[PDB]
């Protein structure tokens, strides 16, 4: 589907979803997802028993996702590294959130960004970054990612 079928697991305790996954009360207890990381136009907190991290982004390849790519990697793994689980969303769980996972994924492995986004793939293969957030992801492999590997490595 355009928009998947349902939030799937990415990385242990990291799923992607849609809009309507991000509400799936039963779908969020079974993940037990604690933190939900929600990029889209009207992102704000929204259910309780949840820390919300809302960045308010358009998906246009003129859009700039890099520099949310910090504090969107610190928000999953902390939640990660306490053992809990986050769901990364936008409206379909295809650019916006996608992007933002595959960042994360390049920062806590060697990997480049198509090989993140294999990894997003293999668990939601409705994945595709607009081109515009793959020039972004293609960037921040080549002159940034380096610097963010040894960053997450000296904090945590």
């Amino acid at each position: 589907g355009p928009m998947g079928n349902g939030m799937n697991k990415i990385l242990p305790g990291l799923y992607i979803g849609n809009f309507k996954d991000a509400r799936d009360a039963e779908q969020l207890s079974k993940n037990k997802v604690t933190h939900i990381l929600s990029v889209h136009d009207s992102a704000r907190p929204m259910l309780e028993g949840v820390k919300y991290l809302c960045i308010p982004a358009a998906d246009s390849p003129s859009q700039n996702l890099t520099r949310h790519f910090k504090e969107s990697i610190k928000f999953i793994h902390e939640c990660r590294l306490r053992g809990e689980s986050c769901l990364v969303h936008c409206l379909a769980g295809v650019s916006r959130s996608v992007t933002l996972v595959i960042a994360y994924i390049m920062t806590v492995t060697d990997f480049g960004w198509e090989d993140a986004l294999h990894t997003v793939r293999a668990g939601r293969s409705c994945a595709n970054p607009n081109v515009g957030f793959q020039r972004q992801l293609q960037e921040f492999e080549k002159h940034e990612v380096h610097q963010y590997r040894q960053w997450l490595k000296e904090e945590y």
